[PDB]
């Protein structure tokens, strides 16, 4: 049986994210896990200028599927979350029955090591 | 092809190593890797009684030596060192060629994460 079942990998859309990505799937593929995918972006709106929030996000969501697309991931196991990176990692991993969080080091990586109730791979960039 | 080839596994001799022994073992030989083992142990002598430096590196030996033959590491690949543990796992690491390292959190673990040039397996206990 598999070691890990469900594996979430976690990226911050650097250009060494290939690198893990290519990783995290020879990884859970031979160990036989599933894969999600969480990103964590990354008060006075200006009345003289239109705001970009949209396409703003737009781009974040083509570099989440670029990565998505590539490991086979169903948007529904697709995360594009507001907040702090730890808490968020943290709550999606506990809501989704993760038990291997991955993240790159590079900080946030060693706040989710510090309070993550499952296992964590930290992969040198 | 082997996501990792040699995983170094850095245990304490907490009653929560056998978790992490069986997990690690079970890793290995799902992605095809070999292991290695490390324990860290873990100036004025006294006059009026014996020392048991010997019989205390025994029982650390034997420790070690359940662990390893678990795992069916040679003894050439099995480690007990005297040192500060975060720099005795790194220099072992480096010097065996290792490309993972495992540690169990309950600290060190912290700190060969820190400091490691591979990636790090962190195990919840
Ligand atoms: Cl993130
Ligand atoms: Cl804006
Ligand atoms: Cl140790
Ligand atoms: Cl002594």
């Amino acid at each position: 049986m598999s070691v890990y079942h469900h594996i979430l990998l976690a990226v911050d859309f650097s250009s060494e994210d290939s690198q893990v990505v290519q990783k995290v799937r020879n990884l859970a593929s031979q160990i036989g896990a599933r894969l999600s995918l969480i990103h964590v972006l990354d008060t006075a709106i200006p009345l003289d200028t239109e705001t970009t929030y949209d396409a703003m996000l737009d781009v974040e969501k083509q570099k989440l599927s670029q990565i998505g697309n590539t490991l086979g991931i169903d948007p529904a196991h697709r995360w594009l979350v507001w907040g702090e990176p730890r808490e968020e990692i943290i709550r999606i991993a506990e809501q989704e029955n993760v038990d291997l969080i991955v993240v790159g080091s590079h900080s946030t990586a060693n706040s989710v090591l510090h309070y993550a109730k499952c296992d964590v791979l930290a992969v040198r960039l």
